[PDB]
């Protein structure tokens, strides 16, 4: 669906652009992602904002970058892996549950609201029960 651009505005202000200067600079996008990824590489945070960046000025710039991104969400199996490999912070190519509700709860979750997102939702992908997932299973968390 249609997002409201208001609300777009207020997320890029809250996590990416604290200053309203229109763009989210390096620091910036390594400060939101260090909350739940705290040990992120330099590099990781480069190719997030290159995947964005088509004006390629090496930020992400409210407009028309995130507005164009945000305003017709798609699936890809790229994006996926992205949030896939930013939430497996161990870099051990599966995501726990434990690893998904500690990044849960670093962006503004309760324990328990972080708890019941995971145990709910993520883990009806676990096909194995094994208690984390592939990039296999965590992909189709996107077209319940
Ligand atoms: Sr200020
Ligand atoms: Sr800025
Ligand atoms: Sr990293
Ligand atoms: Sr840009
Ligand atoms: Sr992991
Ligand atoms: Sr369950
Ligand atoms: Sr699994
Ligand atoms: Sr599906």
């Amino acid at each position: 669906g249609v997002p409201f651009l208001t609300e777009l505005k207020e997320r890029f202000i809250r996590w990416l652009d604290h200053d309203n200067d229109g763009q989210s600079t390096f620091d910036e996008v390594k400060n939101y992602i260090r909350r739940f990824k705290p040990d992120v590489t330099d590099q990781t945070v480069a190719a997030f904002i290159s995947r964005r960046d088509s004006n390629g000025n090496g930020a992400i710039d409210f407009v028309p970058e995130y507005v164009h991104d945000m305003a017709a969400p798609d699936y890809t199996l790229e994006g996926a892996n992205e949030w896939f490999k930013l939430q497996d912070t161990n870099d051990d190519s599966f995501v726990t549950e434990a690893e998904l509700v500690k990044v849960a709860e670093a962006v503004g979750m309760s324990p328990e609201e972080a708890l019941d997102t995971v145990q709910g939702y993520y883990m009806s992908a676990d096909a194995n029960k094994d208690g984390k997932l592939s990039l296999d299973e965590f992909k189709t968390l996107y077209s319940p």
